[PDB]
């Protein structure tokens, strides 16, 4: 296994997965790490298995019939890995703890949002379907560009939004199109 957490590029107190190469701390990998569980896989390895038990899962499908399923398991998982592959880029520490808002010029967002707090929304299980998850992760986004207006800072909503939309985009199978 690394010597490194896969999310965070750094070395510390990690834990690995029994199915890959794979090292995570605690509460980097999402869900947190598992009490017991001998072997654990890691997320990576469960979203691989998804797809090896049902390759017509990587068909191509519409956006809009992958916002209304329900929040079972196997989606509650892929939203899980998604909230993942954003925080595996650096600049998720702009997106992570809870913003304030107090620039001249401009006023903050009426409904703040944060990936800490989506991934306690994950975590307690509040989404119903996958649309509620995609909305607050795009809202974060948003609310970003809206405060930062022309200041070139508003590229870090673009750059990181990018990230979540090509992951969400091979995550859930969307059909290519130009
Ligand atoms: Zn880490
Ligand atoms: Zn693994
Ligand atoms: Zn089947």
């Amino acid at each position: 296994n690394s010597n490194i957490c896969e999310v965070c590029n750094k070395w510390g107190r990690l834990f690995c997965c029994d199915t890959c190469p794979r090292s995570f701390h605690e509460h980097c990998h999402i869900p947190s790490v598992e009490a017991n569980k001998n072997p654990w896989s890691c997320i990576f390895c469960r979203i691989k298995t998804i797809q090896e038990r049902c390759p017509e899962s990587q068909s191509g499908h519409q956006e809009s019939e992958v916002l209304m399923r329900q929040m079972l398991p196997e989606e509650q998982l892929k939203c899980e890995f998604l909230l993942l592959k954003v925080y595996c880029d650096s600049k998720s520490c702009f997106f992570a703890s809870e913003p304030y808002y107090n620039r001249e010029g401009s006023q903050g967002p009426q409904k703040p949002m944060w990936l800490n707090k989506v991934k306690t929304s994950l975590n307690e299980q509040m989404y119903t379907r996958v649309e509620g998850f995609v909305q607050d992760m795009r809202l974060i986004f948003h609310n970003h560009k809206e405060f930062y207006r022309e200041d070139k800072f508003t590229r870090l909503g673009i750059q990181v939004q990018d990230i979540f939309e090509k992951n969400f985009r091979n995550i859930f199978a969307i059909q290519e199109t130009s």
